[PDB]
C-alpha cells in the first residue's frame, strides 16, 4: 500500500530539497519545471552579492573593500539591488566575479551570522564562471542548491521496490505553518528536517529568534501537538557538511549560544570513518536538544526516528531514506 510522508520543519531547513533527492533517486532527475530554474538559480547568485554588499556598511564593525578600485564595482550592483526586472547581463556577472576575489567581500561572508545570507551563497558565487554562461545548463547539484521559498502545499509521489510513497512538501516559516493542519490526513510518519548548521544564526521572520531555538520550539509542538499522538516523527538532523566547516572554523562558539553545551560530552556509547571529534560532540549535543523534547512525553504511543542527513549530498540522502523504509516496515 501507499505510504503518505509528512516534511515539516522551519523555513530553509531543506525540506524542499530532500524531495529534489527522491526525484534524483526514484524518479528520472527534472523536466526539461526545469530550465526556469536558470532564473532562480540566477536570482539566488543576485540576492547573495546583493546581501552581502549591502551588509559590508551595516555590520557593527563595518567591512570596507580590501581594493579601493572595486567602490565603481560596489555601486553597480547597489543600483541593480532594487531592480525586480533584472536582465542578467555579463556586466552583472562580470562584477560579481571581480567582487568575490575582493578579500573585504569575502570578510564581510565569514561574518554572515550578523544578517541573513542564504545557505547556497558560497556554492553559487564559487561557480559563478558557470551560472554566466548564455547557454548555462544547470547540474543536479545546482539544483539542489537551488533556493526558492515554499508557498502552499507541493506533492510528489515515486515508488521504491514496488511500493508507493506519497511526499507532502510544505512551506517553513511562520505565515505557512497556518495551513499545515490540511496535512494531517492518513499520515505514516512526519520527517522533521532541521537546520543544525545555525545554531549562531536569527530567523528571517523577526530576525530575533534563533534558528536552532526556532526548531527545537517548533519540534516540541508538532512531538506534542493533540492532534499527533499516533504519529510517529523521522528527525533529519539536516546540514550536517555546514555544520562540520564552522565547528572546524572555530568561530562561532556552541556555548554562546546553547549554554549547556560546555557540560555535553560524546556519550561513550560511534563515529564515522576519521572524524573529527569537535564534529562529533557537535552533532550528538544537537542530537540530544531533540531527544531531550521526544523522551519527556509521548508514554510509548510513538516514537522519534533521529538521522544525520545532508540533503545536498544525493548519495546520503539515499543511504539515509533507505533505511528509513526499514522502518516503515518495522511499523506494519
Ligand atoms: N550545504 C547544504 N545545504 C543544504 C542542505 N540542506 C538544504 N540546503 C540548502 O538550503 C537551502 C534551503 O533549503 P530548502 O529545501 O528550501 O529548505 P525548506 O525547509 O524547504 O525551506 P522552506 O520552503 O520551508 S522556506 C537550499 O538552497 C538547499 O540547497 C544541506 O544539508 N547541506
Ligand atoms: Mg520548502
Amino acid at each position: 500500500a501507499t505510504h503518505r510522508l509528512l516534511l515539516l520543519g522551519a523555513g530553509e531547513s531543506g525540506k524542499s530539497t530532500i524531495v529534489k533527492q527522491m526525484r534524483i533517486l526514484h524518479v528520472n532527475g527534472f523536466n526539461p519545471e526545469k530550465k526556469q530554474k536558470i532564473l532562480d538559480i540566477r536570482k539566488n547568485v543576485k540576492d547573495a552579492i546583493v546581501t552581502i554588499v549591502s551588509a559590508m556598511s551595516t555590520i557593527i564593525p563595518p567591512v570596507p573593500l580590501a581594493n579601493p578600485e572595486n567602490q565603481f564595482r560596489s555601486d553597480y550592483i547597489k543600483s541593480i539591488a532594487p531592480i525586480t526586472d533584472f536582465e542578467y547581463s555579463q556586466e552583472f556577472f562580470d562584477h560579481v566575479k571581480k567582487l568575490w576575489d575582493d578579500e573585504g567581500v569575502k570578510a564581510c561572508f565569514e561574518r554572515s551570522n550578523e544578517y541573513q545570507l542564504i545557505d547556497c551563497a558560497q556554492y553559487f558565487l564559487e561557480r559563478i564562471d558557470s551560472v554566466s554562461l548564455v547557454d548555462y545548463t544547470p547540474t543536479d547539484q545546482d539544483l539542489l542548491r537551488c533556493r526558492v521559498l515554499t508557498s502552499g502545499i507541493f506533492e510528489t509521489r515515486f515508488q521504491v521496490d514496488k511500493v508507493n510513497f506519497h511526499m507532502f512538501d510544505v512551506g517553513g516559516q511562520r505565515d505557512e505553518r497556518r495551513k499545515w493542519i490540511q496535512c494531517f490526513n492518513d499520515v505514516t510518519a512526519i520527517i522533521y528536517v532541521a537546520a543544525c548548521s545555525s545554531y549562531n544564526m536569527v530567523i528571517r521572520e523577526d530576525n530575533n529568534t534563533n534558528r536552532l531555538r526556532e526548531s527545537l520550539d517548533l519540534f516540541e509542538s508538532i512531538w506534542n501537538n493533540r492532534w499527533l499522538r499516533t504519529i510517529s516523527i523521522i528527525l533529519f538532523l539536516n546540514k550536517q557538511d555546514m555544520l562540520a566547516e564552522k565547528v572546524l572554523a572555530g568561530k562561532s562558539k556552541i556555548e554562546d549560544y546553547f549554554p549547556e553545551y560546555a557540560n555535553y560530552t560524546v556519550p561513550e556509547d560511534t563515529p564515522d570513518a576519521g572524524e573529527d571529534p569537535k564534529v562529533t560532540r557537535a552533532k550528538f549535543f544537537i542530537r540530544d536538544l531533540f531527544l531531550r523534547i521526544s523522551t519527556a512525553t509521548g508514554d510509548g504511543k510513538h516514537y522519534c526516528y533521529p538521522h544525520f542527513t545532508c540533503a545536498v549530498d544525493t548519495e546520503n540522502i539515499r543511504r539515509v531514506f533507505n533505511d528509513c523504509r526499514d522502518i516503515i516496515q518495522r511499523m506494519h
